[PDB]
DNA sequence: GATAAGTGTAGATAAGTGTAGATAAGTGTAGATAAGTGTAGATAAGTGTAGATAAGTGTAGATAAGTGTAGATAAGTGTAGATAAGTGTAGATAAGTGTAGATAAGTGTAGATAAGTGTA
């Protein structure tokens, strides 16, 4: 995730309109989408690909 | 205490100025050509005059800008339910402070050599 590369590296979960503003719960939402991408899945699991493994 | 910077003193040459003569700058004077102006005639700038075409304006008809009017879809708002932001509450570890002993910064104190200044 570019989220927590200080360089914007990376890549993000966003809304689709540039000119929307998200909402409190949708902010949230994004994060979480972010880590389950992170993690393919919903759990920390160290025995299931990483995103890299998987784009690999 | 020992030498040589620093100044007064004495003589020898050539800067510095007045004086006298020889040539050519500087000015007045006389004559010869051509600048400078008035004068007379020939051509074409400059203006008024008369006719010929097409700018410039009013007039009449044909199409489509411009507005009001009627119906169909979906912006815009209120209303009802489902999940998880947001806050209070209870327990577990380790920040944060006071307290006790060991080492070496920090200061006073005593003696030896050499800048520090006067003197010959």
């Amino acid at each position: 995730p570019a989220r927590y590369s200080e360089k914007g590296l990376g890549f993000e979960v966003r809304l689709r309109d540039l000119d929307a503003e998200p909402g409190r719960k949708e902010k949230e939402e994004m994060k979480r989408i972010e880590d389950f991408i992170v993690n393919t899945g919903k759990d920390k699991d160290v025995d299931r690909d990483s995103f890299q493994t998987f784009c690999k």
